[PDB]
């Protein structure tokens, strides 16, 4: 009966490291939720970045990694670049289906 | 424009084995498209079934398997059960985004 939780907005300094987190409203997020992350720039088609908590696609920037941090799924963006300014969407899953968070708007300073 | 193509409708008998395919209109499908498969039973929330072409979730019945077959991605359903009757969607992606096929209606009699 849980929903996916994401901080609405988050900032980072250029060259800085920022951690986006994705939570469950009822409990802890584990690797059993197979967290996926998606990047979206306004008006544009969303792009898949991370699957199965920490797996990258061939096109996933080396700067980006997924992991579990505490009771949450986490997307770490190292060495932030201007082109990383986007909405980041988290999806969590179980046997009853998959749900999306409302996204985090990342601003690069 | 580019599209992902699935057969609209396929029929298998209980106990049978059936192949659903997922093609790309702009070339062969490779593991580099990271094919995902999803299932929507009538009245139910969509579930994820297969990702990265052939990886299963802990809740994916072992009678489902994903593979590359000819120039296409494929979802092979063996020992088909009544409950396997559902709409099946595949999705393919590249550096620019992901596309869903139109869905395959699987009828088990
Ligand atoms: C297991 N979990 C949490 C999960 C898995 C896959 C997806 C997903 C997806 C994307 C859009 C959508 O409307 C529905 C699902 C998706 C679609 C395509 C791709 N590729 C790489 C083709 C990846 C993820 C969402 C959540």
């Amino acid at each position: 009966q849980a929903v996916v939780t994401q901080e609405p907005s988050v900032t980072v300094s250029p060259g800085g490291t920022v951690i986006l987190t994705c939570g469950s409203s009822t409990g802890a997020v584990t690797s059993g939720h197979y967290a996926n992350w998606f990047q979206q720039k306004p008006g544009q088609a969303p792009r898949a970045l991370i699957f199965e908590t920490d797996k990258k696609y061939s096109w996933t920037p080396g700067r980006f990694s997924g992991s579990l941090l505490g009771a949450k799924a986490a997307l770490t963006i190292s060495d932030a670049q201007p082109e990383d300014e986007a909405e980041y969407y988290c999806s969590l899953s179980d046997v009853d289906g998959y749900l999306f968070g409302g996204g985090t708007q990342l601003t690069v300073l």
